[PDB]
């Protein structure tokens, strides 16, 4: 379905790689690997995605979560991303991503970024 349509391989506009599946009733799993940031190798993605989605044209709801820890790095910060998935044969992710980092309470006014991030099936 989205279930589908969303499992596999995709690309982000900075040159990341989203390895994704998605399970029958709603889960995400998977891994990032990100071209940019304190990151290196990949790490582990978790997230939920809406399973039945409307059928009038409309995108399917998702998002993830990745904190980025790994063996080889510790950013001391998460990223999330929201958005939907468009399928077909330009079929894109496209999303509001959200990257929080562990702060004092004095610079907690500066602990979030917001940005976007366009993914697509080829490179």
């Amino acid at each position: 379905t989205a279930e589908a349509g969303i499992t596999g391989t995709w690309y982000n506009q900075l040159g990341s790689t989203l390895i994704v599946t998605a399970g029958a009733d709603g889960a995400l799993t998977g891994t990032y690997e990100s071209a940019v940031g304190n990151a290196e190798g990949s790490y582990v993605l978790t997230g939920r995605y809406d399973s039945a989605p409307a059928t009038d044209g409309s995108g399917t709801a998702l998002g993830w979560t990745v904190a980025w820890k790994n063996n080889y790095r510790n950013a001391h910060s998460a990223s999330t991303w929201s958005g939907q998935y468009v399928g077909g044969a330009e079929a894109r992710i496209n999303t509001q991503v959200l990257t929080t980092s562990g702060t004092t309470e004095a610079n907690a006014w500066k602990s979030t970024l917001v940005g976007h991030d366009t993914f697509t099936k080829v490179k």
